[PDB]
RNA sequence: ACAU
DNA sequence: CGATGT
């Protein structure tokens, strides 16, 4: 603890997984929705936790904002730290969607700078994620 | 085991 | 119960 309020939570949802994959940002003390990823038709939960983190990061930049991202993914947070999201899913027709999505995620990174602070949502000790979807 |  | 990950 503490909870930095001044932040932005994000969080995945999915039906299956690997299954359909969306993703939200929101303001970590009022939950107002700041982003939403239209759903991605196959793809698995660390993909979906890790497009999060990332977008996260270009909506802030893009806005001048220095607040942190929370997410509950130990899983994505490494991913982004690496900048490389070392996924299973096999590579098909059906994945392409997210694969490219992925893919071009982790160009960005490997073309940006940001000094964004990405922490870990304590769960067990705070509750659910503000961004998560109640699934 | 831990995080989802 | 199953799956995704470190
Ligand atoms: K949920
Ligand atoms: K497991
Ligand atoms: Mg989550
Ligand atoms: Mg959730």
């Amino acid at each position: 603890e503490e909870i930095i309020w001044e932040s932005l939570s994000v969080d995945v949802g999915s039906q299956g997984n690997p299954g359909i994959v969306e993703y939200k940002g929101v303001d970590t003390k009022t939950g107002e929705v700041l982003f939403e990823r239209e759903p991605i038709p196959i793809g698995t939960n660390n993909m979906g936790e890790f497009l999060a983190i990332v977008h996260g990061l270009r909506y802030l930049k893009e806005r001048n904002s220095r607040k942190p991202i929370y997410s509950d993914s130990q899983t994505a947070i490494k991913w982004v730290k690496d900048k490389k999201a070392k996924s299973t899913l096999v590579r098909n027709e059906e994945t392409a969607l997210i694969w490219k999505l992925v893919d071009e995620a982790e160009e960005w990174l490997n073309t940006h700078t940001y000094e964004t602070p990405i922490l870990k949502w304590q769960t067990d000790k705070w509750g659910e994620i503000k961004a998560d979807y109640g699934r």
